[PDB]
């Protein structure tokens, strides 16, 4: 395991034990995404939360042999199975802790890429034949358990891009392709989804949508850039993926 529904996340926690800080990270996350004024910009995530469609896990950096990447690989395999049954719009939120006071965005980003690397070692499935393995390829995406994931990193060090601050921990948000059924970027519903989320971003964030966010007319190349947005509108070089 370590794959939890909301009800299964423990009620309170003892900071010194493995995952003893998770109750607090979970409360702050749920407070952020359910906040009513201004609303959390992604109404899909809010609704996911309200319907009980979000799952959770964690990594405890102090207990790597038992509550680390290997256990997360097992939890992701279980999540992948859950995500292809029942409702289409599910998300997995993974808290990485304990929180490190003072951490900068660069540091959180470094930790994010290290974890993705480490998870690779615990994959039981080969890299998908239809996604290139070179991360400098325009079509590269992170893959695990035989398919590509949609993934991004949230951090308290986001000051203007407040939408990506989900509480005190480095937080990973994972989804399978299924969540986008009917809302592909090129469709009328997909465009409506973009308009609606971006209106929410305008009122919640102090900086506008990042330039690497697609208009949805073409497949977006160098998706890696979207996993770890900067807090400004700088655009990284397509070929500088850190994995
Ligand atoms: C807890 C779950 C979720 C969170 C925390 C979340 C968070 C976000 C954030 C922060 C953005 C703004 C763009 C960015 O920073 O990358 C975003 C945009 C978006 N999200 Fe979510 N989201 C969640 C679940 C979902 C689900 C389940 C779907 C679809 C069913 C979805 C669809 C979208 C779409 C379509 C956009 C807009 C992309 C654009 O304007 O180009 N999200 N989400």
């Amino acid at each position: 395991s370590y794959l939890w529904r909301d009800s299964e996340v423990s009620r309170s926690g003892s900071g010194d034990e493995p995952f003893g800080w998770v109750p607090e990270a979970h409360s702050v996350f749920t407070e952020r995404i359910l906040a009513e004024e201004p609303p959390y910009p992604c109404y899909f995530g809010t609704q996911g939360q309200q319907r009980g469609n979000n799952s959770f896990s964690a990594v405890d950096t102090r207990y790597p042999d038992t509550h680390g990447p290997a256990a997360l690989a097992r939890s992701l395999r279980a999540y992948r199975q859950r995500a292809w049954q029942g409702p289409k719009r599910q998300t997995l939120i993974v808290f990485v802790g304990p929180a490190v006071p003072g951490a900068e965005l660069a540091d959180d980003h470094r930790r994010f890429w290290t974890l993705l690397d480490e998870l690779r070692a615990y994959d039981t499935e080969p890299w998908p034949a239809d996604v290139p393995a070179d991360p400098s390829d325009p079509r590269w995406q992170w893959c695990f358990d035989g398919e590509p994931w949609f993934i991004f990193a949230a951090s308290p060090a986001y000051k203007d891009r407040r939408s990506r601050d989900l509480g005190p921990c480095l937080t990973l948000v994972f989804q399978v392709r299924r969540v986008f059924e009917g809302i592909g970027g090129s469709t009328v519903a997909g465009k409506a989804a973009k308009r609606r989320v971006r209106e929410g971003l305008a009122r919640y964030d102090r900086i506008g949508p990042h330039p690497t966010l697609g208009d949805g007319d073409t497949s977006t190349d160098f998706k890696w850039r979207q996993y770890t947005l900067p807090d400004d509108d700088s655009v990284a070089a397509p070929d500088a993926c850190p994995v």
